[PDB]
């Protein structure tokens, strides 16, 4: 209850999606599953997203991405270039993650100030 979690989409093709906020909630979804297909808990209408692509999840109280042997990859931006994620991906708040080839979005963390 302390921290909001958030995806946000730098670029992605629906016009709709792009610069979006979209917040997850792990507490009711312990992983969080992305790709083009809406049985997706996030879906990402994008042609080169594959149907099941990603998923997200925290475990240990850090943040973990894991490429669901997708079709063109999930990629993590390493402050000049993108490199491919390896298996369990342990990301960073502000970690840019690419999706495919048209995808790329932001994994955010804020601090919600709780009142306990």
């Amino acid at each position: 209850p302390t921290n909001r979690y958030y995806i946000y989409f730098i670029q992605t093709p629906n016009e709709n999606l792009v610069n979006k906020k979209v917040l997850l909630n792990f507490d009711l979804f312990p992983s969080v599953s992305m790709g083009r297909s809406p049985e997706n808990i996030v879906i990402v209408p994008d042609s080169e997203v594959s149907r099941k692509h990603a998923v997200i999840y925290l475990d240990n109280s850090e943040l973990y991405i894991e490429d669901l042997n997708s079709t063109n990859g999930t990629y993590v931006y390493d402050g000049k270039q993108f490199t491919p994620i390896k298996g369990k991906q342990k990301i960073e708040p502000n970690s840019i993650i690419k999706l495919g080839n048209q995808t790329i979005v932001r994994i955010l963390k804020e601090w919600s100030h709780p009142q306990f």
